[PDB]
């Protein structure tokens, strides 16, 4: 273990890590449904 899992130095803290989960939570495609009922 020379370094840490999650080091620190340089970081960026702002809405960049809630912008990235909102827009995931949001833009999840939901074809699941769509590839499990087969009408032929």
């Amino acid at each position: 273990m020379k370094v840490h899992r999650m080091p620190k130095g340089v970081v960026l803290v702002g809405k960049a890590w809630e912008i990235r989960a909102k827009l995931k939570e949001y833009g999840r495609t939901f074809q699941y449904v769509k590839d499990w009922i087969s009408k032929p």
